[PDB]
């Protein structure tokens, strides 16, 4: 036997209210269907919902039974709204018609009704209180006082108009301004904020006030203008309630209200402190200072009132302003209130006995906070005649490190170190050509910095290919170092032939995979453009050049400027999704013009010309035929596959220079730079080679996605870099061919090891950043090749590619929320 | 003598209303201040305002004169609400108590009341019916039936609740959810739309319905659910009024309403057909099908009804449904009814006699549909005792098809359809092949390698400068120009190279290039002082203290690091030129983020010092010639410092236009100075034809930059006149000057004689100065800032000229940095207005978005208030956006404005500034004036950053601006400034414009923002009005 009594033997009782002009009923038909869902039997008195606009047909259909009056209160559960009284119709008190040990669910206010408690102790019954329910978090779904405060506030707002003779909203008609009404609200609780919301939505403006700090914040939340009192007091008593305030605070607040009273139109006071009367906040000399036609509502007329002038129940128009001072506000919205009050009981009755049919609710003396035993102890006022109204105490709980002088110091430090670096580059100059080349270098660097900045996340990899294609222009270093006859006779010419063979593949394949990374945007609704019109510069620029070689005009430098500006136009126009085709075409024209210019920059032997033509032709054919037969899903896969050659070509070119310039060294002015910069070029190209190989291998499923950690993870890179830097001292001005060539071999092999070590432990989710990083490195190899060869095109193009690739790597780090240091070095 | 009886001996009378349960009164105390400002005398019956809460003290203090009843009715004008009825308190008709041949103002309803018109014809009176006013476009302010319908439609909603049982709004309460209430409307007139507004703002569900097509659209603009029926008969009859329907349409409509009547809770029927009774649209068994507790409100209870169950003056609960069938809804809100009806009678009496004082008011017979004569003929029912109530037909009738509504930005989208993508691609591909032909042409003209290197560094400097100028803050364009006038002082480098001799100059060439150094050393010190005085006005007083003297640390590192590199025997001058060039690029690049501005000034100082020191060390003179150079530069810097610290900031553009002219002189005094000093080399040189052509072109460029700048000075200071001097043929003369200038290179070549070349130099200098004076004075005093900035480009290019001429590498990078800056500023200012550069320079008509003829005309009247409305309306507002113009700083009125804003943001308001790009006499001028007055830079917004906050804005103070707030830029396709991006100030709650009088500044004969009904004028001088606002804010807040 479970501890309780099943729901079939119990019955609830809904009487009508004999109290004066009471219109609401205890249960709606929405609440009669519940508890029949749960299991009770519902007995409803006949004339019960008629003032509440609930006909008896909904009660007969909802599961109840319309019956008399002497037996509705004689039920196991009596659910009223107001506490029982002396019935004048039957001549008997309503407690005398209750049964023995019944259950009553009502408003009680037991501290204000001693004799009702005595008469219910005579009937030896169990009484719960709807008004003693503690306001905790879990019990806010069943709070009768909050619901009645909400409806009373809405009723006061909707009742203020229909007596106020002007608008609340106000509009600029084309007939004159009408200004809005200005409403003041005293006391932000449940009624006041609901009033503020109903008034703010209707069109007026609100300037509410309360002594607490949270209610003012909620006025700011609802859109009100909270008032601030000068005297900085508190507003809290034993929790989040209101205490009786000091007289200095009262006379400051009344001065504030006397200031505000001359300008508002509707004053809705809702001040009420617990356990005492309502605070008087308005004098008769204070309230008569309003305009004629103002409407002034008090909602605390039950326990006194907020005014010196309130007849509780009348609408006497005291000196041209109306007092709305009813004490029964929810009774005028009985169809509304009897819903929410019914919802306040159903959610009570589902919670106190949360099972099939037992109806038990253990009333225990120990309770802490927030637990339902807290609610059960607070709610039950009488248990079997014996009164437990003083509830006990709650248990356990009732709830610039940078100092910005140093910013200016480090900024001035950066600029003064930069100006010293410019001076140090100036001191070590061999001739005028180096100074001129550093000038066009620095300008190309700034041009390359500013020229991306506007790309779209759809367009990271569709431009990288073009940079690949523009970094395919290492082939000029092969073109300025072949010679002899049709076959390459010397080993320097052989290395140059290898370089310009392997670097034609990059050009042809990079532009074709650009063309294939632009076809994957063309939806089948787009207007047919005309790309062949973009051939109109090219024959003008390449072929129109050739007559100048037929007319004896030696045009190479202005051609280099033209190809550099076309490459800038490529990178620029390929950055905003509308002009990507234009950028692709300008990159093609830039490469073609540069290679034709450097081709005419030798006037070679006809067999030598046939050699260079055959080498570039075979390289371009291979670069086409790889890039064409492949999928689409391997296009960003492919770029590193055509990037790995690129720096390798630079390495060969650097080595080629050291082989061609070694007999010229003994009687040389510019002798150190054409070894130091060649050494750095070898380093950069070798790292580019091995790193792009590891990039492709990690993207082609040869290796994993996991960064392969090592024991030596930065000692190892430190040792590689230390040997790499100390590889420049074994040719301190040495006359040996042998130690120079083995230094070149040493830095090449160690650069390969370094690229493997860096690009290995990365992870295939930052590898499209790493492609931009190596594509950024190769531009500096191109600038080194320019310094070796004294060629403006390679200097401009290399600086452009370098700064653009590095800035795109930074923007790709900006797209996600990572840095670059925590990405690369294994943070 | 003028035809009329003046207002002084013309009195009015306001009686108390005598009709049963009438609480309205015809004139408010707010309504008797007009008609007293207009000129009448006002007599009010002693108890007329007591019903609508108007105390008699407000009358007698408003300008009224309290009397009894028999003498208020025998007045020269009687103004009341209803028709004058039989007085019960003494049995006599109120037409008997009228003055003989007087005039009456009320509702009449003459067709329903000819018997009262008999009594009016016996007394030979003139009658103005309020109800018979035809509803035309110039008659919105005086439409009494619309106002009464508006109040009735609101009052029906607010009276339906307090009788309905539950919420309208509905929310998710923790006790449980409640659904919103359903409200049906029948017939969207004016009352139905007001009820729809009142129901939608309270959070309800509105599903109104009407026969006419546009009323359903206005429902769904108000947010209702506009219903429909499955039968298609056109509801409209003769006009905007409806008509009777077919019987079967009535059957289908009552079927639709019987289908939805079982669902809604509130229903308001405003169906009212003119000429006969209101249609019955609901049966009594149809309406008992609703829920128990619904509220049914009928607004047609007087003229029949929309229900067969409506008691015409009472509530009753018929089987659980309340029937609010009140016949006088506006008589319950007598205060608001009296105020609106008073406004209607006020605007009627103001509109009928627009004469100052005659009150003539003639009735005419032939009129156009819509004119005032139409309203006068349709309104006067009895004219001098005889009946003229059947109105004649409106001749010259419009409305064959009245639909244009062609907004401005629609036209350029239509023009975008002409731009077929073949032609887009083709016009893109022509520009690049033109550029590559330009590259090949510049290639062919190369004499050697060094010129090609100079072309390459010129092109890269141009791109660097182009990208770094778009990076600047839009709030710093005016320091920007000043620092360019600093950096353009590097023609001193052009001066010192050709400068030789001893303590004194020896030849004439050495004397020209000492004058060049002298007039260039003004620009350096002057530009850096005026940039320094401008950048520390942007420093807020709460900023961290700025330790700028640390930036002397790089300079002595660089420049002094040069000297020990010169003392030890090196040649770093080509690297010093690069270092100074990068410092000059950084001078604008750091001038981009408002916190590094003084950084970007000190870098300019370091670069100019390094460049001058580098050129000097490369010269290695005797200490006599070094002493001459030091004397020249110190004297020039003395004068440049001592004129930069004397002026005000608002006299800055003159100084800016003064700094260009000196550079335009200096290039001329450096080009000639090389043509003389390079003369014994021309026969034995290959580049000799190069350094002549450049030595031509620079003389042209400075030759235009000089003279025109003096005119651009001379108009802006006021020495020359503000009116553009137009010549009869000035297009032929300017083109002929340009033809002579381009033809002057033909004798300059092919003919190596000394005298014939120097006279070509003098010829091109003279004709270029004439070209500048001719083009400059024909511009106009408004568009003159364009001549400020475009010349700033030319002063750049002159620098580029001598960078090709002296084979120097700093001058090209600096000049390409400056000329790009001038070009981009001129482009921005020719975008901010929709004009083109040829339209500005050559003086065409209007903007580029100008269509053909007939711009639109104004409609409506202008509202003007005083300081007291102004201060109380400032006090109530909680978001103020201020748009100043040039007229603010023309009258020195920014000093009270900054104090006003500092006062109003202590109170807790949100006050900001919105600055149009061309407000002022210089790009970015008004930012500096507002920073001088003391506004922190964080509340000064541009046009693009603030133009979508005008709907969320209480009050906008337009100060001294007309064309930057003109609305016709976005509405009239024929206005003179259509398409110009403006401020959308009319999209807010209330607008104040402060100017002297209702006139124009430069164009736009009338601004249509002055007449929209939430625009208040505050005419007066801005100086006294703004500091009076300062004084009132101080006296009232303290
Ligand atoms: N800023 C530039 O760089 C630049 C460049 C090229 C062209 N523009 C021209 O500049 C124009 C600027 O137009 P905007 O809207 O700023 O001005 P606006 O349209 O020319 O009108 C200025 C207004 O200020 C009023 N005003 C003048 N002095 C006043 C004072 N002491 N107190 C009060 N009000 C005073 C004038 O009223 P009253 O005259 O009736 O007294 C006038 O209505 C543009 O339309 C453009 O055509 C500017
Ligand atoms: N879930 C929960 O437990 C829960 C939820 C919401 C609110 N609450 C509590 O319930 C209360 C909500 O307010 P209510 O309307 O129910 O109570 P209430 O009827 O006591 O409200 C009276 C209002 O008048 C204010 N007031 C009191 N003395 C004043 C004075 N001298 N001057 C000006 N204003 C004065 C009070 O601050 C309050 O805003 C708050 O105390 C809040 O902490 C609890
Ligand atoms: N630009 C203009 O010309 C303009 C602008 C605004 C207003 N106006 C005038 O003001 C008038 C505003 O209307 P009002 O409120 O003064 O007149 P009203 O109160 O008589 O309107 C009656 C309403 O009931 C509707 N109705 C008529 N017969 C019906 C039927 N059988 N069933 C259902 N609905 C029916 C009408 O369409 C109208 O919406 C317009 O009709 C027009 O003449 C004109």
């Amino acid at each position: 036997v479970k501890p309780g009594i099943p729901y079939k033997q119990l019955t609830v009782g809904v009487p009508k209210e004999i109290f004066q002009n009471e219109k609401r009923v205890a249960l709606s038909p929405a609440g009669v269907q519940a508890l029949v869902k749960q299991g009770f039997n519902v007995v409803v008195e006949s004339g019960a919902g008629e003032a509440s606009k609930f006909s008896d047909d909904h009660y007969r259909a909802a599961g109840a039974q319309i019956q008399g009056a002497k037996e509705v209160l004689a039920s196991d559960l009596v659910v009223k709204v107001r506490a029982p009284m002396l019935n004048p119709t039957l001549g008997i008190h309503e407690a005398d018609l209750l049964k023995t040990s019944g259950t009553l669910i009502s408003f009680i206010y037991p501290a204000q009704n001693p004799d009702l408690l005595n008469k219910l102790s005579k009937r030896n019954t169990t009484v719960l209180a709807m008004d003693q329910v503690p306001r905790v978090t879990i019990a806010q779904g069943y709070d009768a006082l909050s619901s009645m405060a909400n409806i009373a506030g809405y009723k006061a707002v909707v009742l203020a108009a229909n007596h106020f003779g002007r608008f609340f909203t106000g509009q600029i008609t084309a007939a004159g301004k009408v200004p809005p009404a200005k409403i003041l609200i005293v006391g932000g609780g449940v009624a006041g904020l609901a009033s503020a919301g109903a008034a703010k939505s209707m069109g007026a403006i609100v300037r509410g006030f309360d002594t607490r700090a949270a209610a003012l914040e909620q006025f700011k939340s609802l859109g009100a203008e909270p008032l601030e009192v000068d005297l900085k007091e508190s507003g809290e008593g034993q929790g989040g309630y209101a205490k009786e305030m000091s007289k200095e605070f009262i006379e400051a607040e009344m001065k504030l209200f006397a200031q505000q009273c001359k300008e508002v139109d509707i004053l809705i006071s809702t001040a009420l402190i617990p356990g005492k009367k309502a605070p008087i906040l308005f004098n008769k000399e204070m309230i008569e200072s309003m305009k004629e036609g103002s409407v002034v509502v008090d909602l605390a007329a039950e326990a006194g009132g907020n005014f010196e002038t309130t007849k509780p129940g009348e609408l006497y128009v005291h000196k041209g302003i109306t007092h709305i001072g009813y004490t029964d506000l929810p009774s005028r919205m009985a169809t509304q209130a009897s819903t929410l009050y019914s919802n306040n009981i159903t959610k009570l009755l589902k919670a106190i006995s949360p099972d099939k049919d037992n109806f038990y609710f253990e009333v225990k003396d120990d309770f802490d906070f927030g637990t339902m035993g807290h609610v059960i102890r607070g709610t039950v006022v009488m248990k079997d005649g014996q009164v437990i109204f003083p509830a006990p105490t709650p248990k356990n709980i009732p709830q610039a490190t940078i100092t910005p002088f140093r910013k200016t110091m480090t900024s001035a430090s950066v600029y003064t170190a930069g100006l010293t670096g410019i001076l140090g580059l100036g001191i070590a100059a061999p001739n005028l050509a180096f100074s001129q080349m550093v000038t066009t270098f620095g300008l190309a660097g700034i041009v390359g910095y500013h020229t991306v900045w506007g790309v779209t996340p759809a367009l990271h990899s569709p431009l990288m290919s073009v940079t690949n294609a523009i970094s395919g222009l290492t082939a000029v270093g092969g073109l300025v170092l072949m010679g002899g006859h049709l076959y390459p006779s010397t080993t320097s010419q052989g290395l140059a032939a290898l370089a310009t063979f392997i670097s034609s593949v990059n050009i042809a394949g990079g532009f074709l995979v650009t063309q294939r990374m632009l076809d994957m945007f063309k939806r089948p609704t787009d207007p047919p453009e005309y790309n062949y019109l973009y051939l109109l510069p090219a024959g003008t620029f390449v072929g129109g050049y050739l007559a100048s070689l037929y007319s004896g005009y030696n045009i190479e430098q202005i051609m280099y400027l033209g190809s550099g500006l076309c490459c800038v136009g490529a990178l620029a126009g390929l950055s905003t999704q509308g002009t990507a085709r234009l950028g692709n075409a300008l990159g093609m024209i830039g490469v073609a013009g540069g290679l034709a210019a450097t081709l005419g920059g030798l006037k070679p032997c006809p067999e030598l010309l046939a050699q260079m033509s055959g080498a570039m032709a075979l390289g371009g054919t291979i670069g086409l035929t790889i890039a064409k037969r492949i999928q689409i899903s391997d296009l960003p896969q492919l770029v590193a596959a055509f990037h790995s050659l690129v720096g390798l070509a630079a390495v060969l070119t650097c080595i080629a220079e050291y082989i061609i310039e070694y007999p010229h060294f003994a009687t040389d002015a510019a002798a150190n730079l054409t070894k130091i910069v060649a050494y750095l070029g070898t380093y950069i190209g070798g790292v580019t080679f091995s790193g792009s190989l590891v990039a492709y291998g990690k993207l082609q499923g040869i290796l994993k996605s996991a960064p392969l950690l090592l024991p030596g993870r930065h000692l190892l890179n430190a040792g590689l870099l230390a040997a790499s830097v100390g590889g420049i001292i074994p040719f301190m001005m040495d006359p040996s061919f042998t130690t120079g060539i083995t230094c070149l071999g040493s830095v090449s092999a160690l650069s390969a090891v370094m690229g493997v070590t860096l690009t290995a432990a990365i992870g295939g989710a930052d590898m499209p950043v790493v492609i931009t990083v190596l594509n950024s490195y190769s531009g500096w190899a191109l600038c080194a090749e320019g310094f070796l060869l004294n060629n403006n095109l390679l200097t401009i193009v290399g600086a452009l590619i370098g700064s653009s690739g590095a800035i795109l790597s930074y923007i790709m780090c900006v797209a996600m929320n990572r840095s670059l240091a925590n990405v690369i070095l294994g943070g």
